[PDB]
């Protein structure tokens, strides 16, 4: 019935889904330059890690002259990262408590047992001076006939005169 074009198969694809539609199928950008990172993740990571501080500068030269500054530096100053921290200092559990160590809050009349020597009486055997003690007398001793003794013969005659002889 009409041979047309008839040959084998002037024709393409199982079944033309819509005939022809494409003269170029190679090329054909036109769009595809579309913002690929988009309005979303997009940052520099291998230059320098955000978070923490750490900066690696590597440069490689034929004559051999080549700088390593691959150094890292801990966080800035802990503004999202090295939290928890502030500075190193610990501290004791409850240590035990006793006496006051020199406030000395209720003060007490026992002051400190300084042996030092408030002393100063002392009382003498005996003042070896006046001596006045005893009972007003101490010229009694040897006894000497210092005392006078005689005057007594003038006394009454021991009779009447008398002389005999003449």
């Amino acid at each position: 019935m009409g041979t047309f074009r008839e040959e084998g198969s002037v024709s393409s694809g199982t079944k033309q889904e819509f005939h022809t539609g494409k003269l170029v199928t190679t090329k054909g950008d036109k769009e595809l330059l579309i913002d690929n990172e988009k309005v979303t993740s997009g940052h520099t990571t291998t230059t320098r890690r955000s978070c923490s501080k750490v900066i690696t500068k590597t440069v490689t030269n034929a004559d051999g002259r080549t700088e390593t500054t691959k150094e890292v530096v801990k966080s800035e100053d802990g503004s999202d990262c090295g939290d928890a921290d502030f500075d190193w200092h610990h501290t004791f559990p409850s240590r035990g408590n006793l006496d006051d160590f020199f406030h000395r809050d209720k003060d007490d009349f026992f002051t400190r047992s300084s042996h030092e020597f408030d002393g100063r009486t002392g009382l003498a055997p005996e003042f070896a001076a006046l001596g006045e003690s005893g009972s007003s007398s101490s010229k009694t001793s040897t006894h000497s006939k210092q005392f006078v003794s005689s005057s007594t013969t003038v006394n009454r005659g021991g009779s009447a005169i008398e002389s005999k002889h003449f």
